[PDB]
């Protein structure tokens, strides 16, 4: 058996974040956009309280049950997520948020609410999934997906919207099995760099 | 001379902002997707400071000189945004945030915190963009638009993003032109209603 748990990212968890998103950069091949820094992360994460603003779900494993619940959970909506399942981590170490005990870090999703205008209704958009690799091809990245859809469905929250890559078939063949749909007349669109700071000269 | 003034909206705001998501609404055809009302918006959109999460612009018009600054802004990191035009509305008294005085709302950006994990930086999304009837073909749009990049530079916010139709082939120029990038590979995935609340079945 292996145990695991999906629960709030608090300040103190900003070690195990910050090298998520690295192995996400490694496994991206993108570690060249990597500018991430401890600072950065712990000033910019944490000025709201859960599901005020960004918002990271955590998920966890052991050997061992983890307990029933969080009873210093920072938000009063949530209560964590748990799976039982029927391997070498070598990591563990840079990711045990308590030395001692037999519990590390996984993976993580990064989210925050979005807003429908015609509904007056927020929802949850999804910015990053990511499962380190001794823990991957096992449905964590879909426990997580999950876990956020459950958490809008408590909160009454309208919508819950991420992107996904055109070419991407399998991905977008699951996403359509849970019920989602592909809105395939949108494109992203995005200002920044040079470009960006190039509005400052606007004379408004 | 049309003296124009851009700023943050506040709770009072709410029946303007409630009647310009109207008739962005009526002007799309789309009202049978409207189901917002005055107490869904101001129990929503008004949780936290400007910036930390929904924030809303308003555009506002006058025949006569808008004040210098608003010294009573629900954020520390923002001063108005002024532009000067060289109209009939019977609308109003609908948009008159006080009565007595010349001034009447024309627009609205509603936009929201979106972030960077590579980064560790924030960055807005702008949802919604509209400008009503009698202020249309001015240009009013654009500057709503630009006033969220302004902001996001006096920030140090990281990028604005926003989404176009494929279709849309003006204002995909007009968005290049301004340094903006089309990010062709991606594609919008939304889960909603009944689907949405399926995952209240899921035992995690």
């Amino acid at each position: 058996s292996m145990f695991s748990r999906i629960r709030l990212a608090t300040p103190s968890d900003v070690p195990f974040i910050h090298k998520l998103i690295h192995q996400m950069a490694v496994f991206e091949r993108l570690t060249h956009l990597f500018s991430a820094t401890e600072s950065g992360l712990a000033s910019t994460l944490f000025t709201s309280r859960p599901f005020q603003s960004f918002t990271v779900f955590l998920l966890e494993v052991s050997r061992s049950p983890f307990p029933a619940t969080i009873t210093s959970s920072p938000s009063p909506d949530f209560t964590p997520f748990f799976k039982t399942h029927n391997i070498d981590d070598p990591e563990s170490y840079n990711f045990s948020p308590d030395m001692l005990n037999d519990v590390v870090v996984a993976g993580f999703v990064l989210f925050f609410p979005n807003y429908s205008s015609f509904l007056s209704k927020p929802g949850f958009y999804i910015e990053d999934i990511f499962v380190r690799e001794p823990y991957r091809r096992k449905g964590f990245g879909s426990m997580l997906l999950t876990a956020v859809a459950k958490q809008a469905v408590k909160m009454g929250y309208g919508r819950v919207e991420w992107v996904v890559l055109d070419w991407n078939v399998n991905a977008i063949k699951f996403y359509e099995q849970m019920g989602a749909q592909i809105l395939q007349e949108w494109r992203v669109c995005r200002l920044t760099g040079d470009a960006l700071e190039a509005f400052d000269q606007v004379n408004i």
